[PDB]
């Protein structure tokens, strides 16, 4: 017997010792091994409720990645609190492992095993664990990358749909990849993401299928974001080291929703200064590395805000993004919590 309990959390993961890749050198020191024989039991005729959106497991995933960040990506210049900070900043190796998040003795991991669970409520079909899935520490805004899948219906999860001012996580069912390049061989910050455009677009049909039916069949439109900085009004993500902008602009494509079938090439450009999205100021790196700089990801999720106001007319408008790399975590640790065992 159990009750719902907050603890420090510890990591596990395969990082490899010799490796000089930074999230696996972090690893090396921060977590412990992986359990070969994990142990995973279902509790026979239990439900247990959950709420992703208070969740503490959350905000100790968000602690270790921008502990390991901090320690890993040493820009050249830091802009912080009004003080500037110069380094080093030589080129790193850069590629998110999964890390595992686990309990002490005395407490345990319920996870939610019914398979369209909106991430608050009561869940039916619940198991007990020591650890989680092996979580990557995947840095992005709008587009969720690399994550897991829902395993039936995509998913609309927020802490409370009526409020404009939540961010709406889509948990989709199905990947679709995203191929972004800076090519080897003119302008050595200009990249692009290669999206399939019919894939693409069938999946985003079916996301506005999922969201009328939570807004009551209303009219269903993507804009793109009303403004801000630009690593949220793009899709922002570190590929090799390297912080990628990309204008998603094509991806939330009203009318695709003509003859519109075909590669979906967003423009990207790659931006040695930033805004950290750890909140705490600007930060410039070196140009980058030479040649062909490529990461091919899956778009598992999508980070969505509702235009509030709308409540007269016959839409709902929405656009890509959410305002929070914690709920990145969310997205993955909507099925877990920490309980105490009595
Ligand atoms: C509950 O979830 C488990 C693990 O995901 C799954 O294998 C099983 O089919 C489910 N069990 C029940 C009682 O439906
Ligand atoms: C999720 O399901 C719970 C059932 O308890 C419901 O109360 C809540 O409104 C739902 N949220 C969404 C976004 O569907
Ligand atoms: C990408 O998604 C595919 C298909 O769903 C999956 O098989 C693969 O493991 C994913 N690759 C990742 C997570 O890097
Ligand atoms: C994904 O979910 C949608 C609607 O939520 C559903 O129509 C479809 O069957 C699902 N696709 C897969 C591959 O499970
Ligand atoms: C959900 O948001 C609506 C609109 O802001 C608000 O009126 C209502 O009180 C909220 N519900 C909860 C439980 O916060
Ligand atoms: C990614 O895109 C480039 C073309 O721009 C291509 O060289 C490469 O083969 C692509 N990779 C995949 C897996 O589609
Ligand atoms: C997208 O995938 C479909 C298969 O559903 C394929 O027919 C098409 O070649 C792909 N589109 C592009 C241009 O990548
Ligand atoms: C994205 O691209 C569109 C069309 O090319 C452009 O008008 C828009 O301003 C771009 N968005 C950003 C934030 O750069
Ligand atoms: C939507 O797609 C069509 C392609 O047929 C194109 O005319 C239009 O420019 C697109 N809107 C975008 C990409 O913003
Ligand atoms: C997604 O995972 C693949 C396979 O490990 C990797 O090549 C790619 O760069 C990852 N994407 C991001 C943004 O980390």
């Amino acid at each position: 017997v159990w009750k719902d309990a907050d603890t420090t959390l510890f990591c596990a993961s395969d990082a490899k010792a010799h490796e000089t890749e930074v999230h696996n050198v972090w690893a090396t020191h921060a977590c412990v091994p992986t359990d070969p024989n994990p142990q995973e039991i279902h509790l026979e005729n239990v439900t247990e409720n959950f709420n992703m959106w208070k969740n503490n497991m959350v905000e100790q995933m968000q602690e270790d990645v921008i502990s390991l960040w901090d320690q890993s990506l040493q820009p050249c210049v830091k802009l912080t609190g009004g003080s500037v900070i110069k380094q080093a900043c030589p080129k790193i190796s850069f590629d998110p492992i999964p890390i595992h998040y686990c309990t002490p003795a005395g407490y345990v991991i319920l996870k939610c095993n019914d398979k369209n669970f909106n991430g608050t409520g009561p869940c039916k079909n619940v198991s007990s664990v020591q650890c989680t899935h092996g979580i990557k520490p995947v840095v992005s805004t709008q587009l969720l990358l690399n994550g897991s899948l829902a395993e039936e219906e995509i998913i609309i999860r927020s802490e409370n749909l009526t409020n404009n001012a939540k961010t709406i996580i889509v948990h989709l069912n199905k990947s679709v990849e995203i191929n972004c390049t800076r090519p080897s061989n003119g302008d050595i910050r200009k990249a692009y993401c290669e999206i399939n455009g019919t894939k693409w677009n069938k999946v985003l049909k079916q996301v506005t299928e999922k969201l009328k039916e939570h807004f009551n069949n209303k009219t269903i439109i993507f804009q793109p974001p009303s403004g801000g900085d630009l690593e949220i009004t793009m899709h922002h993500f570190n590929c090799r080291g390297e912080f990628f902008y990309c204008n998603t602009t094509q991806l939330f494509n009203n009318t695709c929703i003509k003859g519109c079938n075909g590669t979906i090439t967003l423009p990207c450009k790659i931006k040695q200064i930033i805004n950290m999205w750890q909140g705490t100021g600007q930060a410039m790196y070196a140009p980058p590395i030479d040649g062909k700089i490529n990461c091919v990801s899956n778009i598992t999720g999508i980070l969505l805000t509702r235009d509030g106001g709308a409540n007269n007319t016959s839409n709902e408008t929405f656009r890509p993004g959410g305002g929070n790399i914690k709920d990145n975590w969310r997205s993955e640790l909507y099925k877990y919590k920490v309980v105490q065992i009595e």
